[PDB]
């Protein structure tokens, strides 16, 4: 499914993600929209490395799920890479806040730093409730 904007930030809030490990709610709304445009079925395959990018936060599969056809993967969200395509994004949130328990937090994703970081996105929650 595409979530619409507003939708999104209030489904990202009841699941906890407001202020997760520092991050508020307009950065991971920042986040979904320059990966996916909101988007929890989309794949992009990483030619490069054999990798793949899943869902809505696009989650690779080198460190985060396992999709079998990766070499060398690991799987530290421990979910089947087909658990980050679903229309519900609990498991897609949950796998979001394993991988900003490491050291770099939001800074994983690239998308972040380029789209992001140190930019003024208060935009992207502006009312919706949150």
């Amino acid at each position: 499914k595409v979530f619409e904007r507003c939708e999104l930030a209030r489904t990202l809030k009841r699941l906890g993600m407001d202020g997760y490990r520092g991050i508020s709610l307009a950065n991971w709304m920042c986040l979904a929209k320059w990966e996916s445009g909101y988007n929890t079925r989309a794949t992009n395959y990483n030619a490069g490395d054999r990798s793949t990018d899943y869902g809505i936060f696009q989650i690779n599969s080198r460190y985060w799920c396992n999709d079998g056809k990766t070499p060398g993967a690991v799987n530290a969200c421990h979910l089947s890479c087909s658990a980050l395509l679903q229309d519900n994004i609990a498991d897609a949130v949950a796998c979001a806040k394993r991988v900003v328990r490491d050291p770099q937090g939001i800074r994983a994703w690239v998308a972040w730093r380029n789209r992001c970081q140190n930019r003024d996105v208060r935009q992207y929650v502006q009312g919706c409730g949150v």
